[PDB]
């Protein structure tokens, strides 16, 4: 299936190619001018892909508002042709990360919708941190940690429940985010609590298919506003040393205390072989789930930079899964998801330009003015002529986001989907 | 009339009436040492009092989810009827604060329903970061500052109908908060967006009564992720300074940048006349909104420091609104309140308690620690007893949650409110 | 006797009426919360916390320094001073010495700390600042320094404090250093930390069956965009490579804005890998204010941390106390008497907690009796308590008062000279 | 000329040959996009941003300082190193002297600047250290001080500021201060400010008819529990309060963690009180970083502030221009260099945005386009046109390899003594 009528790609891309060309060809001669062959990053640029997040695909929302677009998609299977559309068009997002039970569909039904749609499925996504219909035990004060034995029971079941369904899809890993934690002191003990988190994701553990991976994400707040038991990457750790080699950790940018240096805690994790995946996303204040690098670019360069080191210094075994992890509440979702992900490859493709071995020279000659510059150059040179004409090889557009309002497809959904209305966020009831 | 029973109130306050006695005695005992009437610290207490949210009356959540406790109130009219509960026992809440449209009703009966629970009305919220059904223009991308002037001119009559509602009931204050602010970078002009704010302000000046006043309050970040129209003081000040004198700034706590000075804010507001009150709540992350004094008491003790010294050094006309804006997601918003309260009474007491004299003697002889020292002996004092024997006084409750629990409310409440 | 004995006296009868009268009250108080005021006492009594020698001397930023009179010119200066705050409080027998501020002959040093009544807490090595005579400086680093020579040289440093630490009775080791870098790129962040993890295990080879090494994070300072020893994080992970007597030291200022701190202390207890903390206040960065002057109740959060692992029975929980300040406008010695008085404040209060009800409320998930519990803990002013620990271990009920009617520092200011260049 | 005409020449002829490749690609590439990119290298050329006097020297940390090798040390030394910048990048014609550190004869100092090719910008006062025979001392405050003659003494310092400053040809005076307090009590906010505000009136009256008056805000350090002029709020109220010279400077590394720095800015044109920029980066605190090597993009949305500020044409807008930096790891003029270059670069790319279809994207409302828009300038290398315009007015292709190419620090290493060889 195609989401975009072909004829409408090419079009726009032919509009395009002229400049295109132009723009690559000076840049691959600056490269060359540089001892790097732009056909070799470019050849890569292809291959990296990075997962779009099932409820990203519709407008998010704050607990003071929600201002819905139009064509917002239904459900699963809406978010599922939306998703369908990034992925036409930027080539770099083939596969999608569900939310249970938000997502909860027959899974025969889901895997065909997808390899129709020409779409994989990434990491399963449980859910505990709000109450579904019939729920016997609410989480209002805990799930996997909560001081009942019984809701942790079912917080235990629920993951379960996730690893059989995208067993059936072709899932290969879990990723567990909590909110479990505590608004006062006293409320919760610290010790206590983690102690009946790890016991029960240890039985999490055992439910792991040999082949899977159990990913535990940390968090600094919300919703818990004084403690959170998986607070950082230092607690993150401590589960995933515990859990077994099939735990890794998940780092969500925009999950870190102000200031955090997030590229050093992303090298950290590398080295004792647990940094399972991330969450890419942008923020300037708190979790605010913005657009990926629409803040800070540079900061995302030198998240890459660690990836790519890693990459390059034959880190054996080292394989993390990308995703995207953001709430667009004033945009179109499908455009957001579009750029977010190509400034993903902006990134990459800046961090595979990068002399590492002039990096290393100057690191050891501790000459920090030119090792700093030398990431420098790879970070100033502008990558969009390789990540256009990668888009095109692969049958993309030249300009996602472009083509993507000159198809219509917001129109189109629109006059098929019943209308949304803009209300509360949670504040209150 | 009283939502809680007198005999239970009666009956838990003679189960601790001892222990109070003891406490108290004990209290003057050390106050008197230090040169202090225990009795006309008690006497100031009974009469500060602070505003109790509406929208905190029922439990509160984020936009991950939402968990309702029992007997959440059904509407306006049954938040009133709780936050009676609050003021029978605390004495510290004779007055409320709405929003609009969350909490419209007709204003006759409001007033009204206020009326018999002895309950006032205080400043007014206007409310144009959500959208109200059936509204014309979204506010999506702003209201007072939108792009769009249909959209401006509509937020401008929203406030406008606020004040019209507020008269009719009493209130003699209108609030504006907004979330106006952009998400990412160039997304807004910030100086444009600014002045069209401005003149939307000026619009609702003009169309303020003249014994009312109007705060703007400010915020860093939340709904707005990138920039906020009026996010720190300094735009805040701007704002109420161009706006006129019946125009002033709002505090609220959590609402400041990490690691912010906010006591300091507090001063300079008062210094420059524009500090119109406050919006009491704690905090640790962000805008957390959490019970008052539940995470960082000496941060609260020294903005009433502040406020206190004001009064100390002569300052005129300084009769800031005291207002508490909390968010329950995870107690009994009633007791959550009983306690916020009672803790804001807690920090202005000890506030009280700081010999000015010394103080200013340490501060011109520099002698950092002594003055420093000198604050900590107020906060230090466990002042526990003047916040009881001033409720027992005045028909409150010595252990107001004690009280509110044995009375069974919170059960009764669920019982009349179907789930 | 650093204060005349009758300077003390005097100044504690003068006050022991109104201590009477509180403690008296205090006493009732807590006997109706089914708490032996007595039994808490004697616990506070017991209560000590290590004083930094390079505390007791006024301290300065990188835009000034203002020292007060009577600054200490050494060493033996310093532990006098030392002296003065254990006289007064009762809480500070160990003094924590660094090497090379405080080089001496060890058996001086050890001579003059009994002749004071003194003892010695951990060691602690200074690689952060090249001394004179230095074959290689530390400008870019030590122990992790891309140069191995240089790395050597910071290893034989720290064996170095060992052996001092041997002679005068110390018992432990602390590393704290300013590695890192200030530009991305300058350092490979994973190899310039194997590179601290080869120095330090060398330095635990060194390390006698009864000590411990502490490693202590700083989120920057002097780094200023990396620093190798961060966060508890990767503290951790330097405790657990090196070894059981490697151990975590916690610093309250260095951590990223709003970090929840109890919390660490709780997840490295619960670990064993904490070793130890560095008490002092902050607002901003690390500050290093006088501990309880700024966050008072974060400082009591910390302690019931402390307390509940006594109460849970956690094994082997022998954390080392010390106070790590910056005094730039106060008399030091002022400071660091009530700074230690703040500490044995929040100790105290933790020690005042029902956690039978505590638990009860948790368990209950009544959040809000539970933080109410602990407040009914911290809103009891225990300085009656404090002072009459004082009292009946020879102290003063008010310290900085006694210090003050004393004259001592205009003494120390007309024996001591200043540092003209 | 400090550095040799023809190593210049040289490593110019070098590197001429590929910048011409990249330059004329440039100017195509923003040709289809509508800009003209002789117009923008011609604004680029006379961009200029002040070179601190003390920025040239190895600076330090409150633990420790590693001067590097040929040390300048003097205001003369430092004037010859500021030339080498100055010469190389063309965009630091002037330098903002610090009185007492750089206080010489004003007539030999405006006769050296005229040698080397340089002027003097912004005047700055130091009243946060105290010099040598000083009658009263600054550790308590300077303009604020409770003590009369203490702030009278501060008034008569600036004052003498204004002095030196008239006579080399300096028309504004900055003052930064370290006033404020270490603990809650210890200073009253509001009657501190108003002892502030009263002495800084005097100074008002000092200033010549074309003089201006810049007062600089910082939220921490020296002072770590509450400083006077913390936020550009009372930046705003002291400029306002003053009179028409006295505007607010903004020093990017001076603001709470996560506040939206370039919207102060914007707030600050629109109200006629940005009297100008100290320039540097951030990660924490006030580390005081070389520009835009941490946060380049920020550095950008400033500078895109500054740049829409000409566009709609604002009245009173004319900001003076600093680099207030400190460079503890590296060579003092490289990083300058480097520095003052980051800086173009940010002007370069605000001046490439589209403001017409920028404009157009906000008022519909369009945010992913309008960040969108801003996003192709700032993500155009503008290197070539950096190049380009030091090439055109007789700086070098490359700074720092031009510099290192110069051997110049080895030079001054060898007509300069260290402490230590
Ligand atoms: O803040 C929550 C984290 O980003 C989790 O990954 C979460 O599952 C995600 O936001 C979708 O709910
Ligand atoms: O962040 C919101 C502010 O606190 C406002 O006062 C707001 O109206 C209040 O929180 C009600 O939601
Ligand atoms: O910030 C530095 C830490 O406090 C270290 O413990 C340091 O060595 C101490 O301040 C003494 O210099
Ligand atoms: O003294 C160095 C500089 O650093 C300070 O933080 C301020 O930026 C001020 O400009 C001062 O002159
Ligand atoms: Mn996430
Ligand atoms: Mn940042
Ligand atoms: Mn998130
Ligand atoms: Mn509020
Ligand atoms: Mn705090
Ligand atoms: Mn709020
Ligand atoms: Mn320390
Ligand atoms: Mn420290
Ligand atoms: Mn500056
Ligand atoms: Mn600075």
């Amino acid at each position: 299936e195609f989401r975009i009528a072909q004829d409408v790609v090419a079009r726009e891309n032919d509009r395009r190619a002229s400049a295109l060309k132009e723009d690559y060809e000076a840049l691959g001669a600056n490269l060359a001018r540089r001892g790097v062959d732009i056909e070799a990053v470019t050849a890569k640029v292809e291959k990296f892909f990075v997962a779009v997040p099932s409820w990203g695909v519709g407008t998010g929302g704050t607990r003071f508002a929600r201002f819905p677009g139009t064509g917002e998609p239904r459900g699963i299977f809406d978010k599922l042709d939306d998703c369908a559309v990034i992925q036409q068009l930027t080539r770099a997002t083939p596969n999608v990360s569900l939310n249970i039970p938000w997502d909860k569909a027959d899974p025969k039904e889901l895997k065909a919708r997808g390899d129709a749609l020409g779409l994989g499925f990434d990491a399963m996504n449980s859910n505990t941190f709000s109450d579904a219909p019939g729920q016997a035990h609410s989480y209002k004060y805990g799930s996997l940690s909560h001081t009942n034995a019984a809701t942790r029971a079912q917080a235990v079941e629920h993951n379960l429940e996730c690893i059989e369904i995208g067993k059936a899809i072709g899932s290969k890993a879990l990723t567990v985010w909590i909110g479990d934690g505590s608004n006062f002191p006293g409320q919760s003990n610290f010790t206590r609590a983690f102690e009946r988190y790890l016991s029960a994701m240890a039985e999490i553990y055992k439910g792991l298919p040999d082949d899977w991976k159990l990913f535990s994400e940390h968090k600094m707040y919300e919703p818990a506003f004084y403690s959170t038991v998986v607070q950082d990457w230092g607690t993150n750790y401590l589960i995933a040393q515990t859990l077994g080699p099939k735990a890794q950790c998940l780092v969500d940018l925009g999950h870190h205390a102000p200031n955090t240096n997030i590229e050093m805690i992303v090298a950290r994790l590398i080295q004792f072989g647990k940094l399972g995946g991330f969450h890419f996303n942008d923020s300037k204040y708190g979790d605010d789930d913005l657009d990926a690098g629409a803040i800070e670019p540079y900061r995302l360069f030198l998240v890459f930079n660690e990836l790519v080191d890693a990459e390059a210094r034959g880190v054996k075994g080292f394989h993390p899964a990308h995703m995207i992890d953001q709430s667009h509440n004033v945009t179109d979702p499908i455009e957001s998801l579009i750029n977010s992900a190509n400034e993903i490859r902006r990134a990459y493709a800046q961090a595979l330009l990068v002399d590492r071995a002039a990096l290393s020279g100057y690191q050891e000659d501790n000459d920090a003015l030119m090792a700093t510059e030398t990431l420098k150059r790879a970070y100033r040179t502008d990558v969009e002529p390789i990540l256009a004409e990668a888009r095109r090889r692969t049958g993309g557009a030249v300009d996602p986001v472009a083509t993507y309002r000159a198809s219509g497809y917001r129109a189109r959904v629109a006059a098929e989907r019943p209308a949304s209305v803009a209300g509360g966020g949670g504040i209150i009831g």
